[PDB]
């Protein structure tokens, strides 16, 4: 019975041993959780910015191709998708020129650049500048008002 | 013998603390495989993105450098690879305009462009306006019927 | 009271088995924790190298630009910002040549270009070779000194 | 001591299902240690990937910037960092063609391009276009011998 009470004193110090690696466990399990939640943003950071540069080039080289009387092509939105296909893709400026007020703004907000609730004017410009309708025909041209 | 019955009852109290923690790592490994599953479902997102933008900019820059009488380049597919090294690489109009025709498939499905099973008519105009064969030569010449 | 001491026995090695693979577990997680470090430090990695190329590619795109008489647009800074928005935006090259000192500095550290503390006289040249203004008259102009 | 040995019985049990937790936690960290190792080469394609695009595109645009008379800029190595700063930096046609042979070889590698130990003849048309010196007057220009 002696011998049962030492033994029995081992197995609590045993006890103790399985305690602190099972703290060990939680703890650094626990580290993990967090480091994958980080890791996590980190990624979403990372989307955003490869979606943002992916619609940069695009309309930067719908630029340069401006010049040379060719048609320009579709543009990514801030998110990635493809745009609404209900709305209809750009091809040149009269099409813009003529275009639904309430379609201009869902564009400006496809495209996350800020406008005013009441200038219209800058509306159709400032998509143009968007998109990249930048020649100097475009500059001359003049937009229409709405409806 | 009573001491021995109260220190049962601790060991008990013991194991259920025990239980509880083990079932804290249960559920919180769960939640890390899980997170891991879905990060792992981002980064295939992100790899699509970032191949898409590829093969993007490269035809874009072929098209502005057509302008010049300047040869294109080989260009990605939709996945990253580059294309079956038995699928010839192209540098002109008419090395498309003599292709055959399950090969112009073949390319067609490279470039992630549906196409139609009967029009062949529109395969080599869109899988030019694809890798970005946009010259005013590249518009005025006709291409040839397959054999 | 045999069965006891035996059962006793049988219970230590059980304990063993316990223990052993409680130390599975803490070796395992420390490699996950060590491997979860270095994909950290690997994502660090790769956030800064997109960047870079974000910085080179808008840089690169202005320099073609300019050979239109074109305006210029932003450029984003090393690490990713856009520009401390107190700090004017360029648009040609007489806006850098009325700029202030202490401004030269800051965006010379913007775009990560070292330069010297006492040479004045290449500051505004190579802040300009770090946006594009690169054309011919880009070249011919003369900068102005400071106050 | 019935009540003991029953006692004794249902702990051996509660043993059982410790064990086969236990095991749980051992299969799912081996789970998730070899989806993470899967997804750390994961990252090392993507960084691969990302790498061989900045390259490709820098070599493009330089292509098109030769067509009017524009130095050409700098171009990373296929693993990204910038090449050995003392190898010199590279500007237009007569540099490559005054280079020394070991430097040849050290870029040839750089560009991860293949090239022959025997045929020097192919070694600078195919560097050049490597980096992109592809304009009329760099097909006219005849390169000269080594020393």
């Amino acid at each position: 019975m002696g011998e049962w009470k030492k033994a029995r004193e081992e197995d609590k110090e045993w006890r103790k041993s399985t305690d602190e690696r099972l703290e060990n466990l939680l703890n650094i399990v626990r580290e993990i959780l967090d480091v994958q939640r980080d890791m996590r943003n980190d990624l979403s950071n990372l989307t955003r910015k490869v979606d943002r540069m992916d619609m940069r080039l695009s309309r930067n080289n719908n630029m340069i191709m401006r010049s040379f009387r060719q048609p320009i092509t579709e543009v990514p939105f801030f998110n990635g998708d493809i745009p609404d296909p209900n709305l209809p893709r750009i091809t040149r400026i009269e099409d813009i020129d003529s275009l639904s007020e309430e379609n201009c703004t869902r564009y400006l907000k496809g495209y996350g650049v800020s406008y005013d609730e009441n200038d219209q004017s800058l509306w159709k410009r400032q998509l143009a500048k968007a998109v990249g309708l930048t020649a100097a025909y475009d500059a001359s041209y003049t937009f229409s008002p709405f409806s």
